[PDB]
């Protein structure tokens, strides 16, 4: 996450990281047996790994789990990325404590203005490579969907809002991919793309979690 801060370990209980040898992806996890993420994160052999802090040392709480079945959204488009949204059964169900925890699902969708808490062990430059090891927040407010489309060259379909600061300097970025959007105690979105990081005129999308409560629910109690 570019121009952030530490959260601070465990202070995000509901982030999850997505490996394959390595952190790859951002998830958040919204009951003791799944997570959600993006679909364009999807890979086979993904182990899920809660409670993180540091990522590249163990510091106990750490919890590795494997996915037992990752469910693609059949409306993703990769190249357009609507309906960039993946579902993750964990093999055994996660232990849930102080340090990992789930986050509600959305009972409405939240309103341009809104405050949201973005989080992710992804890239902290606007130029350049440099992934930290502990897990990174940022807060920033969903931008009106006029804001976001004045400000792009790339198709912005309705199951995506828009978030973060018109100036540049502070976004979410590569490797936050899958993460959450938080907005007043519930997942509102999933870190989609942006065009580059951090750029001037040149906000965050999201995956819009509020279009897709019913998909979510269905497909865990069918599964
Ligand atoms: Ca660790």
């Amino acid at each position: 996450i570019v121009g952030g801060y530490t959260c601070g370990a465990n202070t995000v209980p509901y982030q999850v990281s997505l490996n394959s040898g390595y952190h790859f992806c951002g998830g958040s996890l919204i009951n003791s047996q799944w997570v959600v993420s993006a679909a364009h994160c999807y890979k086979s052999g993904i182990q899920v790994r809660l409670g993180e802090d540091n990522i590249n040392v163990v510091e106990g709480n750490e919890q590795f789990i494997s996915a037992s079945k990752s469910i693609v959204h059949p409306s993703y488009n990769s190249e357009t990325y609507n309906n960039d949204i993946m579902l993750i059964k964990l093999k055994s169900a996660a232990s849930l404590n102080s340090r990992v925890a789930s986050i509600s699902l959305p009972t409405s969708c939240a309103s341009a203005g809104t405050q949201c808490l973005i989080s992710g062990w992804g890239n902290t430059k606007s130029s350049g490579t440099s992934y930290p090891d502990v897990l990174k927040c940022l807060k920033a407010p969903i931008l009106s969907d006029s804001s976001c489309k004045s400000a792009s060259s790339f198709i912005i379909t309705s199951n995506m809002f828009c978030v973060g600061y018109l100036e540049g300097g502070k976004d979410a970025c590569q490797g936050d991919s899958g993460g959450p959007v938080v907005c007043s105690g519930k997942l509102q979105g999933i870190v989609s793309w942006g065009e580059g990081c951090a750029q001037k005129n040149k906000p965050g999308f999201y995956t819009k979690v509020c279009n897709y409560v019913s998909w979510i629910k269905q497909t865990i109690a069918s599964n």
